[PDB]
């Protein structure tokens, strides 16, 4: 139930680190899933990964470390798994959201907010927080655009539990 980080390079430059908490006493599989896509124990997971798509005012989003383009990703479980709940609210910036292609699609792939997106609740499972590093997601979001492509390669160079 340990806390979690991400080391952020822009075209491989340090930009900082971002560390998180998860909600496992709301979302525990959920939870789970990101655990250990950070520590890499399954034999994959974020390290070396990074951000595809990153909109200026809304969110930035990762984890396909399959295909590394929104296409692809994986939970722990199997390709993917079902919606937990969605007990927790879109309700501040810097919240961690499971993102998907319709219900029951969780695989590997998150959001970070930077913004409230309430219109998102009870289709996106919400399941961490920003516990410090907030800057470092700004930074982040900057490098996004419109389309959400970013304008620059903003990789997870490390993660794990902290
Ligand atoms: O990528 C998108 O735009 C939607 C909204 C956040 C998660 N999936």
């Amino acid at each position: 139930m340990s806390n979690v980080f991400f080391d952020i390079t822009k075209n491989g430059a340090p930009l900082g680190t971002i560390k998180f908490k998860l909600f496992d006493d709301v979302v525990p599989k959920t939870a789970a899933n990101f655990r250990a896509l950070c520590t890499g124990e399954k034999g994959f997971g974020y390290a070396g990964s990074h951000f595809h798509r990153v909109i200026p005012d809304f969110m930035l989003q990762g984890g396909d470390f399959t295909a590394g383009n929104g296409t692809g990703g994986k939970s722990i479980y199997g390709a993917k798994f079902a919606d937990e709940n969605f007990q927790l609210k879109h309700n501040k910036p810097g919240l961690l959201s499971m993102a998907n292609a319709g219900p029951n699609t969780n695989g590997s792939q998150f959001f970070i907010t930077t913004v409230v997106t309430s219109w998102l609740d009870g289709k996106h499972v919400v399941f961490g927080e920003v516990i410090d590093g907030m800057n470092v997601v700004k930074a982040i979001e900057a490098e996004g655009s419109g389309s959400g492509k970013p304008r620059s390669r903003i990789e997870i160079a490390k993660c794990g539990v902290c």
